[PDB]
RNA sequence: GCCAGGGUGGCAGAGGGGCUUUGCGGCGGACUGCAGAUCCGCUUUACCCCGGUUCGAAUCCGGGCCCUGGC
RNA sequence: GCCAGGGUGGCAGAGGGGCUUUGCGGCGGACUGCAGAUCCGCUUUACCCCGGUUCGAAUCCGGGCCCUGGC
């Protein structure tokens, strides 16, 4: 609550330790449902393939490339033109965007256009209108989508993908420009040694004897569940765009082209197996919330709703947890007070004979652990799951104590003179006057976990109201 | 140059004031060719396509929204499912997918579309988890889109980016989509906010929901263009109605904003064409600065030899002040000795009445507006050289390397005596400076001009013992 | 609400327009202050000086300088090595760290320890352990804070500052250098054009005639009511370090340093003309509400508790709406219908004649313009009031509506069996039901705006419950 | 090299293959030092602290705290208005700023103080805002404080960085804090937190809400050090004491949470020591890569002439299969001409019993765990040749390019014959192989080695005609 | 840094060795009023900081800051 | 891509031309019970996809995918 600056002040500077320990008033008394874990802030995540493809934009940036963006939606006669021959080879692993004609008969019409299958079918257009229109050496690259068709198949590949592209285009160019490019650019993700192999497909694109494939080292890697148990593992490729098809778009000068597939780079980065998982974690089944988070979704059902409530319920979980070995039968007045216009007494008993107050699971805490939600005590046998799960703070007495309040409550409305509540056993966390919404108790059978909350409660309330 | 600290340090315990003037020995002796600008670096330069979505990015992190990856190919049989009746419509905007049959020709469509909205792939994404997780969800996804308008590009492009968001809960209302559309636009700058009930209507959002959102951006009052009251059009929202939903399995409401990023990067870096701003190569957009320009212009032939340096350094150094003098006249510049043989350098000219130096032997190669003039310093030319940027080199700069270079090419072949001239500058070879092909094919396209032109009319001789 | 998607798809699937048209039931019905611009999101924004940091953090990387972290505290014996004669003189303008001795009694007892006035007091003692270690050549940065007592002053000067400094370490090394990285770092903040003279200072550190003084051009500041009027502004500072200097840390190669003034650039990349202004807004009470944001603080103060009473509310400003021109005396059944257990009759009415039922300003709308709040109609009068500042969306009649409509409700709880509020003439947002929490009140006037919501409501509700 | 489109086009329109072939002519043919990896690109690396801090930036940011600057030197009767009583202790541990009096000598001390924890600032900054902004009110900063801690460097350091944060509003509570603890360590990635009251009971909270902050992060557990079971103290907060407060004229309670940077930076980076962590050159922390310092590995004297290379590669060539012959023996290696003088190179050796070259002709220049190592690829040394990086350079490399530049060195001074040996390699010049003086110099100070030995014994003669 | 007029209450604005403005504005309140009102009550009695002069300083003097007509 | 055993209900698990498992689990419910129970009711009658065989196929055949003991 607000305070007056001056009123502190001045009894401050006369009698410190008083003002101080008064500061207390200031603060906000919590129902149960406002209490941390029940309560928080939360903040948006990233997607792995997203934060993977900005690191590269500015891993790209760092060694001096500038970003563009190439044509995606290609005339085929492209492909055509850059390899040949091999063309038509490379159109069967492609997509051709079909139209609807000029009603429930309509049917898509084929047409020449296609969906890159690769960055370079683009880099080609791109390069022919700047290559000798702009200074040397000209560094450019682009992270984006492409599509090829997969053997009908999202596992055995998805249809479309990004590819993080780039081309050098000087006078004077070797190999040693690819290598070079690839350790600038890897080591910046943490790869540490590298090693190039020729590719033997040869493509025609390349200037024979150029496209070589790239391997590096990376410690996350290395003794991993995965092959790359050593810590290599091929992450991109590259060569010398050929002359013959330079020309094909009067490109005069020699251009080193090397791209990178940024899914498998981002399963690396961030501790994938399975590209579908890693993009597509919804739509696999992939959820999952946290002890944590399940924790502050069990909330108090019956909440009392006046300030003398909630003393009250304090007080029968103060009486309980004193006189919780008198041998019944008993009685003692938790409290007494008056509440809405009126005076009340209720008392915390046991009417059964030979036994307690309060059943032997009064005191037991539900809390969280490895995706259960249990109903447990403080035993050298649960030491574990305290330890490690977490804590609701949140005991049966406890649940309990605000469902009794809230009834004592809405008698002292309804006008009655007593209400009597009592707890047996306890089945579930209902018993125990705790909920989860429904999305959280469907989370958590829909990923097979338990909720464990039972035990003999036996915990009884009498108030009398006037 | 590397040097010796304990020399340093008692060389100067000695006298300071001499051992500090002597620093000056550490430093490098510049050939023209490694002096600035002709010397720089340089860096990535980012798209603003790109910048503008990772600004989005940030932007729904910053106000609850995690990430994900919406399926982008997907089975006509989706868009039927979402729109129902107009469902048949809808289809004729999309495209689809086809492939060659693989003969034992032409494509065979398939089943397949590009998705041409992020909606498509919502409520496919929103099956798994909109009653699995803690509510509200907040989702968002800036990704690539696909969509035929008509057959052209300047009415819009096949592909364009959606940076789109959905916010699964048990109450929403328009209300919802207003506070979000402002929590996102205000992160790059929009001050005041106007909505509008968009009348197409579509069919997968609840009746009345569908809602046009204006923003009033600083940017664009004055805009030379007809955002000039500073609104613009800028996003759109609507709840999901359960007809679709329903569909998925989704059993709460869902608000759905969107926004076009190539009219946001327009507004933010200034554009008024969209293919220009995306395809700025394919459009003729390439653009170098002045100073780049100025980087390229470089000194053709330069003097190797040390001393080489020290003559042309004098023929550019006497014909400076007695350039003045009347033909004919001759003073010796140099003198010591290269490869071994000492020589004479001098400044002439034989003709009469005339003068040693033409009168723009003082000129000096600036660039300005995209084009290198060669030019006196004259109040008549201050904007030039004070708005543009001047390559410090100037016609006699230019020629006094070409000639202490020439004397080094005599020595070279033995010979005794040479003497090269110097009269009408038509250009920047007279001027023993070049370009760059690519720079020169640059300024051509860019419909530049080079204007080196003068009377140089300086002459040098020297002789070789 | 939530809904059923079984049932939704197999009336769909039947009579679509049907269940189409249903949807609307889902929609949350909201309550005047759950309604925009009454409700809204935010996120954290971010200080100039900092964003300013941060994009020199990533200017320098992408230029291929290293980070790194320089001594901050420095025995004053290095400005001595540093400077020779001039160090006693460059010693005035620092600070010397103090301390308490080992009560009431105490003072501090100054020392040798310095806070170092710029960073090339500490870039000598770290180049020291790597410039002949590391390969050649060594480019760092670092940008961070500084010290220099200024006149006593916060206008003449702030006592701490940034400041973003680097250093090149290479065997051959021109002045040219230092240009080469003034320009390839300013042209990432958007400066075109650039000019050095050499600084008259010529300082002791420096080789003699090293000293240059950077001068860029830079759009945003062109016309400006400032004195970079034509757009250039004295930026950065660097030089060649004399061996005289690097010697006393024994650094045999040849030094490039080029630093630069973060506060400044923070200015000018913002737009701010006062330095202190810039940093410390708070402060000097630099702080803004917009009219948005000050709309949305405008809060109906009496709200209906009952989904019946929001109806009574609704029906009061409706009938008002239409019957706002009948003389007087008159009366109108506005709404009829059971609340709380009991049947009700609200009318809308005037006693008073020879006049109408609602006053000639009932509808007149709160509207926040230029940051004062108006009481305003929507007159060709106020045109830029409506199309400029932000309309809240609330009327006299809607906030009176809603006033009367909880009374209503009151009424029907005391058992009461009638209850008759009226409305006179308005003085302010209270006589409207409108209130603004008490920092914004303190807001506006400090900030010298004004809240002007007056005129002639006058609009009566008579309710008569059983 | 730059080519011809046309030629390209029809020159393979023709026949492609050849074509395609014949593409190769127009790729850079490398010498020596300008292959990998003697070439490559570097770039800026970022400090640890530095990213640390700007993660937290972004960290407050996504979770609704603005950006403030706090006064940084304070007047100290501000830390008596926020301590009270305690006050008089507080002060021991902070710094106060002294000044040099302007002689017409010793510092003079002043009433003014570096802030030694974020909190005196915060009471400022407030004082002007917690009355005149809605509510709540979200400020955070990472900024820098000073703090003497007995006057050691390994029990804390003088200054260091703060990453703090107020919650100001009308209804606080411990929770808050708890609740800003999680938002922004998780975005670190630490699961689970336990928090404890701390017993200092400082008297600028209110009694009873300060609080220390315990996470449990998943890469601790297993570390190294004393967080084996994964939980660290990390942060801690308070709610402010209205009697602070009050001195400032700041109605509300205001919830404060501060956590140092410098254990985040550790916990994220993997550092041990913060000294070493902060300032690694100061500490001898400077490390090059295994591949760094191949790049740094180069030959020495290299041939100049387009022949001179077609030789020394031929003298490698003959000798790599002859090497095995027993001498005496002698194969023509090359034969052609250079500098307009045909000549003849011959690979050889006199002596007998031996063979052509030692056996160690062959050993490759490779690097790994920081040495230099000259070893030849047996299955012995797989480990150092698939984990250390292999320079490329093997003995007979190094050398066949100091013999073919020796002999253009016969050429240019008219000379008719010249012959250099090779015997026992000692090290890298002996293999015509350097590194410069600062890796040298940084391999020492790493405690690492050079090996660079073997029996080369390898002799080449040639004649020039 | 050199000559000079000067630093008054939230804004404004005269003034002047002791009491002393005034306007705007504000906030509290009254009203049979159908439009931006009317009226009663309201300040921390305000005159930068350090010295001097005096019984007394906002008013006088010295200095130091703070706006300037400035060189 | 080549040989072969095969793809059963949320999990598990036999089976087999028509009816046909069963265990776990679940959810609904009852209880004088002081600790993780007891009992009644509960499935979409479940057997991948396209053809064939048949009066009838999850059970038979051909093909196509999906796990494999694989070359």
């Amino acid at each position: 609550m607000k305070f007056d600056p001056q009123k502190y002040r001045e009894l401050a500077e006369k009698d410190f330790e008083a003002a101080w320990k008064a500061g207390k008033e200031i603060l906000a008394e919590r129902s149960p449902n406002e209490l941390y874990p029940r309560v928080g802030f939360s903040f948006g995540k990233e997607h792995p393939l997203f934060a993977t493809i900005q690191r590269l934009r500015e891993a790209y940036l760092s060694i001096g490339f500038s970003e563009v963006v190439n044509p995606l939606i290609v005339e085929d006669v492209h492909v055509k033109k850059q390899f040949g021959r091999e063309a038509l080879a490379v159109l069967d692993r492609c997509f051709y965007l079909a139209t609807l004609p000029k009603f429930k008969e309509l049917k898509p019409i084929s047409s020449t256009l296609t969906l890159r299958s690769h960055m370079t079918t683009g880099w080609f257009i791109t390069l022919s209108h700047i290559a000798d229109k702009l200074p040397l050496p000209i560094k450019l690259f682009s992270i984006d989508r492409c599509f090829r068709r997969e053997q009908g198949e999202d596992a055995t590949r998805l249809y479309t993908y990004f590819s993080a592209s780039c081309v050098l285009v000087d006078e004077e160019l070797s190999v040693d420009d690819g290598k070079a490019v690839a350790e600038a650019l890897l080591r910046q993700f943490g790869f540490e040694n590298f090693r190039f192999r020729k590719d033997e497909k040869r493509s025609k694109y390349y200037i024979p004897d150029t496209q070589t494939e790239v391997f590096a080292f990376h410690p996350k890697l290395v003794g991993s569940s995965t092959k790359y148990s050593d810590g290599w593992i091929e992450i991109a490729t590259f060569g010398i765009y050929s002359p013959t098809a330079l020309a094909e778009y009067d490109i005069p000068y020699p251009v080193m082209n090397l791209g990178l597939g940024v899914e498998r780079l981002a399963m690396i980065l961030y501790g994938y197996d399975d590209v579908r998982k890693m993009v597509y974690p919804q739509i696999h089944g992939e959820i999952k919330l946290s002890d944590l988070d399940i924790a502050r979704e069990i909330k108090v059902k019956e909440v009392p709703q006046t300030a003398v409530g909630l003393k009250i319920a304090q007080s029968i979980v103060e009486t309980a947890e004193k006189h919780a070995s008198e041998p019944s039968p008993c009685s003692f007045l938790a409290f007494e007070g008056e509440m809405m216009g009126r005076n009340v007494r209720v008392y915390v008993v046991e009417e059964e004979e030979n036994t307690k107050l309060c059943g032997p699971a009064y005191a037991n805490e539900v809390v969280v652990y490895k995706g259960d939600i249990y109903g447990i005590p403080k035993t050298k046998k649960w030491r574990s799951f305290f330890e490690e799960g977490v804590p609701t703070g949140i005991r049966y007495i406890d649940g309990f104590a605000y469902y009794a309040a809230r009834k004592v409550e809405e008698a002292a409305m309804r006008e009655q003179e007593e209400v009597k509540v009592k707890a047996r056993i306890v089945e579930n966390l209902s018993d125990i006057n705790l909920y989860i919404h429904e999305n959280v108790r469907r989370y958590i059978l829909w990923k097979k976990g338990k909720i464990d909350v039972r035990g003999p409660l036996f915990v009884t309330v009498k108030a009398e109201i006037e």
